[PDB]
């Protein structure tokens, strides 16, 4: 995703609201996860946001700057999808680019015809085994935590 | 607090509200409460910027036509930061049914309006129970440590 | 209630909020409170439609960056209509200053979702004092009579 | 003004919210009043909404219908402008047009340089003599009402 | 159509984005073409934008100025509608009016019930036979550009 | 640049309005052109839209489908930028993709210090020589159309 930041995206200091960026982040996560969950022509479904991991906002973004939002599916469990989203600001006058934040989201597919039906998530192929292993450990961390 | 009716543009094709919609509302509540507090002792004029979102689980869906209720509370202050806990509740105004959608914790930092990116001191808060100050102090130390990776 | 920070698109070239912006927020509060009430006894599912806005004066300006606080109360019910009083207060979160922006009164009529333009019976509200019902009944009669010129 | 009504303009029933129409009405009033209060090259100003008269909503408007919003300055006092706004719905499939609402609004011009400075309003030309007298009577009745 | 230009319509300097005006232009074209294609109570339809002809932006528009959009159906073929749209900027503080844009659009009526069914366009009334001839030439010109 | 199509982007049939797409195309054109015109760190400028030409809408896009907007600078004259934009629709439930739109936009860099000052456009490198010649022919034809 690429969008010019507008006055209504920003506070009175002209700096973009956290909420504006969070919204864009989730939009990217929703597209990528829904596409994936339908990618093997299983039951028609839409991915629902189940969890947002801790995220830190490192640098401001200003009106007139371009928000760049990119997403990657980094893990899949039996019924869930982990998405990592990166947000970068670009000033197209000066050329300066800054990392706004990195967020991690967990999605769960729900049947279009039965909203209470959690679907199985198709596997992804990992470029690196360490990526599957790291993803598994993150999956475990949140599973264990939610087990109270 | 804050409430608003969920509209078509707030929801997916299933009729369920996008997480991003609720996240935006949560941050709107945090911004108001933290900005007010950071100017509450008439210090240098400032606006609270969102520094951190803690992990948060979405427990129940919300649908078009349901009312999102968003409430915020300042639960800790450090020298230069504000911790805010936000609760989101969905209300179906046809059936009456209310459900807890989400609980989220946020951290804000006040930045001067006049001095670009100047971090300001946060006025102290008073704790209903002193157990709460200690718990908040522990939460503060935990994020301070986690960020210094 | 409802609260929202005023944004540049809410305001004219001078930074002052448009009447239309506030009118919209007023009606949003009215729509929620009246719809909830009209479904509160689980009658035929319905949505409250705005029938009337009483005369209303805008007492003080609001500015970009101030927080609009909107609060509503059902003050009367007739057989098929709901009277709602709405208060709008501005809050400057930098200075702490609060001002009454506007008081408005609205009338809603519940319409069936299933049966188009079917007007439904409104559940009675509880009054703390008989005087409240009498005062509302007088306002109801006034507008009812006027709608015959 | 003429605008197609969209889903976000309407409730779950597909009927346009009163609030949406109210916002459009005020937009029409703001334009006509601001243009008028600058029409004699006085101090630059913007008209602010002072009063909305009682108004009844007669017929619903639906998603996909076209809202027609028309305004006319019907009276001016020394420092205020009376505006009548009509809203009509047009169904462009069926051809059917309906009167949604008629509203009267009062605006007061405020200096751009000084928000607290109320400016004098230029006179309007009345097509009929009786119209000025009618507007004058309404002005005095509301001015006398505002006592508290 | 008339609308005041707002901060979100414009860049950091306060000049209106072309996209904002393009959106307004298309809205006007969609209304006028849809009404016409349903004017004889044929199968219920909505006119879809098929083409924008070479449109030129002649002068900037600013926040606070009023955009005036006017549309006219200038030619009809068997299954399409040519619409010419004019955009005028009005500064309501100074009184200045400027021609912002002239655009020519082509619409095709599609059945509402029957997803992608192209319908016949009712013929338009011409004031002079010369107008039909000129329209025909423009019709043939766009046909040629499209066949390359 | 991706985004999901929402109810307010579309008509009563669920099909996206031409205006919605035109706005997205222009946003992409504005970003790429402004970035390019500041790429050699000349006088700070923003590129203003001057022309939209010969843009055709080939297939409908629906609510819930994802719009993919891709921009490319295809010609530069001394003071203007030609941008070609393609819009592709993607159904993330079915996987189906369709070419929605092909557009051509001309931008002109205007100094931020002097809003009437048309700046020089840095040259671009052409992947195939033939593209420059084709671009020049298009450029000459439109520049002469603004003469004859
Ligand atoms: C918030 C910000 C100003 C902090 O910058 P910094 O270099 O860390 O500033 P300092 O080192 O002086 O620290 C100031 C305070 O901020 C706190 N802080 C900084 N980052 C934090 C984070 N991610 N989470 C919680 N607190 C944080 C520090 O703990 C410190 O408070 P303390 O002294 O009471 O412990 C900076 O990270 C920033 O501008 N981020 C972007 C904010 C923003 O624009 N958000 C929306 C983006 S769309
Ligand atoms: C996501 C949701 C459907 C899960 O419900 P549930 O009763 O826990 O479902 P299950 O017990 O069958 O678990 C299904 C999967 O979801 C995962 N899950 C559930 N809650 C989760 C959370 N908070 N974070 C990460 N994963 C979660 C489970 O781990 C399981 O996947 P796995 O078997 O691969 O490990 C439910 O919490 C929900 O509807 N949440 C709201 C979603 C939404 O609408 N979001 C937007 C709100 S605005
Ligand atoms: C409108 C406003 C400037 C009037 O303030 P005031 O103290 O009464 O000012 P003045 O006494 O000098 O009156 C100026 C004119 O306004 C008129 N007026 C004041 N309140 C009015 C009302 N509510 N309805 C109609 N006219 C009104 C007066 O009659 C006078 O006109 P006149 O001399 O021709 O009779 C003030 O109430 C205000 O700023 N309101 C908020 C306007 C606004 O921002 N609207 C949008 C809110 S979101
Ligand atoms: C409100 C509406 C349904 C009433 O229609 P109606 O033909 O008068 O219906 P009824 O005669 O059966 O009257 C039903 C109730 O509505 C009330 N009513 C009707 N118009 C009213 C008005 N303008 N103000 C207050 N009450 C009104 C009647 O008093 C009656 O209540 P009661 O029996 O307790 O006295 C109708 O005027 C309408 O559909 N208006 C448009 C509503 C709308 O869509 N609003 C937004 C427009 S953008
Ligand atoms: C585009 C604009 C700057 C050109 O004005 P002008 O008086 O013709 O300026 P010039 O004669 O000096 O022409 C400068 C360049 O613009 C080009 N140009 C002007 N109009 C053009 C058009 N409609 N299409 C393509 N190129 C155009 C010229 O070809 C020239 O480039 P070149 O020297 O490489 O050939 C002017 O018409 C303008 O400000 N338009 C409005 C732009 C805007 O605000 N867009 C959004 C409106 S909502
Ligand atoms: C408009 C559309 C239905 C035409 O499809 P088609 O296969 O060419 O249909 P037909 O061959 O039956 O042609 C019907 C008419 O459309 C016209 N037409 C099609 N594309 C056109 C274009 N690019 N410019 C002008 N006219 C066009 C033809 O000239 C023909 O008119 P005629 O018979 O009077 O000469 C198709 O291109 C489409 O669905 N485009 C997208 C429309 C849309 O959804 N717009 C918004 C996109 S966000």
């Amino acid at each position: 995703a690429m969008r010019i930041m507008r006055p209504d995206d920003a506070n009175v200091a002209g700096n973009v609201h956290g909420g504006t960026i969070l919204k864009m982040i989730e939009e990217a996560g929703a597209i990528i996860s829904t596409r994936h969950c339908n990618s093997q022509n299983g039951e028609r479904c839409v991915a629902a946001l189940a969890r947002v991991e801790r995220t830190d906002f490192l640098s401001p973004m200003c009106i007139g700057e371009v928000a760049h939002v990119s997403a990657e599916i980094t893990y899949t469990s039996k019924h869930s999808v982990e998405v990592q989203v990166h947000v970068m600001s670009e000033n197209i006058l000066t050329g300066t680019k800054k990392l706004t934040n990195k967020a991690t989201l967990w999605y769960v597919p729900l049947s279009l015809k039965n909203v209470d039906k959690v679907l199985e998530v198709p596997p992804i192929v990992y470029l690196r085994q360490e990526q599957e292993e790291e993803g598994r450990k993150r999956y475990e961390a949140q599973k264990l935590e939610r087990m109270e």
